[PDB]
């Protein structure tokens, strides 16, 4: 079985100083075709839905290496220990990649802008 780094949370993801904006800005263009899909579900939930994966996502960024931690130790004790997954286990997918994704966008996320609020509504 051996262990991979890709889980749990991608170390590259978790580890990286970016908002969720530069992420996602970096994801559309690096991967539209999956940016698309996690669109389509990120449109799919409810606002209520929508707006919780936001405020979940607000907290990595703002916790930081803190939110990577936490967030690591939490999916490392259980992987259904975040609520959010309750509603809706699909809430970070576009964040929750191991692929080339994880790579470029940590390594272009540090230059996208950070205000670019089009990710939330494309």
């Amino acid at each position: 079985a051996d262990a991979t780094d890709d889980y749990p949370i991608p170390n590259r993801i978790m580890r990286t100083p970016c908002t969720a904006e530069q992420i996602m800005a970096a994801a559309r263009d690096v991967e539209p075709v999956y940016y698309e899909r996690y669109m389509t579900d990120y449109k799919n939930k409810p606002p209520h839905v929508q707006q919780a994966a936001r405020d979940r996502i607000h907290w990595f960024f703002s916790m930081d290496y803190a939110g990577r931690r936490q967030y690591s130790e939490n999916t490392a004790t259980d992987a259904f220990f975040e609520q959010l997954a309750w509603m809706w286990p699909n809430w970070a997918k576009l964040f929750f990649n191991n692929k080339g994704v994880a790579a470029n966008t940590t390594d272009v996320c540090e230059q996208y802008p950070p205000d670019d609020m089009s990710v939330w509504n494309w």
